[PDB]
């Protein structure tokens, strides 16, 4: 038998030792290597009670990707407005893997279309999670891991319109972003197949209708807000890209290469909280970074219970729920 119990969480990796990337180099002394005979045991008859929003296990990982981020990227100016140094490095995100110490399980949720909340019918027991990359980014996630089955509408309280909405999509659409070698060097675009994304797109406005009474459904460019929120913000090799999303919430289409323009900036608002500062320039040749789109954050207007348009904008800026985003299939529970 089992409760429900917050603990402290031990990470493991892949990291190779020989390696300069930053990733590496911090799981290396912070993570142990990952079990290379992993066990599951599947708990026959037994229903358990899961809920994504309220999971301890992401503010642990928030708080491991800071010290990565504090350790890795040093910004030249921060805080006492203080100067140091501040060297471009080596940076590509690796799977970290999350685990339970003795006297403790992580229980698995394994229903294809488990929402994030509620009860689960095929429950599994291991030591630690699936590899999951700490990827730092607004609007879209990235190189996360695809729904199973159908597109899922994850949300704290769909009626209430202040909760984020995480769409888990079962397709993925790549981004190809790049700052051309060759001039203005913070010059950079994606470029997204909008034959793909449209089709995509489309499948999730299908998929808001089952939750939102067939009304219709309006997407819309962020308001107003931070930088980081109205715009797609990344790390891509060690640069902060901000992108343009307009084209991509486009109702027109919902049939070629679009094309978001990017800017690469120096100064940030770190999504830390710890202020505003200012990192290095970029380096030469062809910045380029190819990613999955596996999730879309969104959040709907409020005040249209009077008319039967529901409006709906990429959001984001809590960080944190890019881990709940893939952590909600877990949980911690503490043995008797
Ligand atoms: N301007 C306000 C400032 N906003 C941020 O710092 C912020 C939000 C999101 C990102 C972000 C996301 C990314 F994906 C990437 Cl790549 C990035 F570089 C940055 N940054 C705040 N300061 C406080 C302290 O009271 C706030 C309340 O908690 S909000
Ligand atoms: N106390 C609030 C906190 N203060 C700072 O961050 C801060 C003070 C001075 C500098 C500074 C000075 C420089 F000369 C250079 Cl070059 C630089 F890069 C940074 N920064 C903030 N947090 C957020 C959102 O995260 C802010 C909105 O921008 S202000
Ligand atoms: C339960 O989950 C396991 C693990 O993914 C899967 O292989 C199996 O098909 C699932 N069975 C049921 C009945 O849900
Ligand atoms: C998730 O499923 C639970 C259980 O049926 C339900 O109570 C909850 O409203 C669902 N949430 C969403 C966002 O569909
Ligand atoms: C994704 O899910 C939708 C339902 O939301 C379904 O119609 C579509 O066929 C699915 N696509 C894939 C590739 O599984
Ligand atoms: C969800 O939101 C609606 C409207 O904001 C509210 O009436 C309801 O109480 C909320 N549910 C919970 C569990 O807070
Ligand atoms: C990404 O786009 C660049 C153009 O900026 C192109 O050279 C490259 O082949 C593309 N990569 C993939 C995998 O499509
Ligand atoms: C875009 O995606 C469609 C599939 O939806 C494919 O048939 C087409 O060749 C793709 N075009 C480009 C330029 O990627
Ligand atoms: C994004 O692009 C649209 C279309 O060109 C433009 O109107 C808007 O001002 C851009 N947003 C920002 C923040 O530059
Ligand atoms: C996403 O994964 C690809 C493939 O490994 C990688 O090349 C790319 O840099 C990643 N993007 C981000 C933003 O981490």
């Amino acid at each position: 038998v089992w409760k429900d119990a917050d603990t402290t969480l031990f990470c493991a990796s892949d990291a190779k030792a020989h390696e300069t990337e930053v990733h590496n180099v911090w799981a290396t002394h912070a993570c142990v290597p990952t079990d290379p005979n992993p066990q599951e045991i599947h708990l026959e008859n037994v229903t358990e009670n899961f809920n994504m929003w309220k999971n301890n296990m992401v503010e642990q990982m928030q708080e491991d990707v800071i010290s990565l981020w504090d350790q890795s990227l040093q910004p030249c100016v921060k805080l006492s407005v203080i100067k140091q140094a501040c060297p471009k490095i080596s940076f590509d995100p690796i799977p970290i893997h999350y685990c339970t110490p003795a006297g403790y399980v992580i229980l698995k949720c394994n229903d294809k279309n488990f929402n994030g909340t509620g009860p689960c019918k095929n429950v599994s027991s291991v030591q630690c999670t699936h590899g999951i990359k700490p990827v730092v980014s607004t609007q879209l996630l990235l190189n996360g891991s695809l729904a199973e089955e159908e597109i899922i509408i994850r949300s704290e309280n769909l009626t209430n319109n202040a909760k984020t909405i995480i769409v888990h999509l079962n397709k993925s659409v790549e981004i190809n972003c790049t700052r051309p070698s060759n001039g203005d060097i913070r010059k950079a675009y994606c470029e997204i197949n909008g034959t793909k994304w449209n089709k995509v797109l489309k499948q999730v406005t299908e998929k808001l209708k089952e939750h939102f009474n067939n009304k219709t459904i309006i997407f819309q460019p962020p308001s107003g807000g931070d930088l980081e929120i109205t715009m797609h913000s990344f790390n891509c090799r060690g640069e902060f890209f901000y992108c343009n999303t307009t084209q991509l919430f486009n109702n027109t289409c919902i049939n070629g290469t679009i094309t978001l323009p990017c800017k690469i900036k120096q100064i940030i608002n770190m999504w830390q909280g710890t202020g505003q500062a200012m990192y290095a320039p970029p380096i030469d040749g062809k910045i380029n970074c190819v990613s999955n789109i596996t999730g879309i954050l969104l959040t709907r207007d409020g005040g249209a219970n009077n008319t039967s348009n529901e409006t709906f904008r990429p959001g984001g800026g809590n960080i944190k729920d890019n881990w709940r985003s893939e952590l909600y299939k877990y949980k911690v529970v503490q043995i008797e």
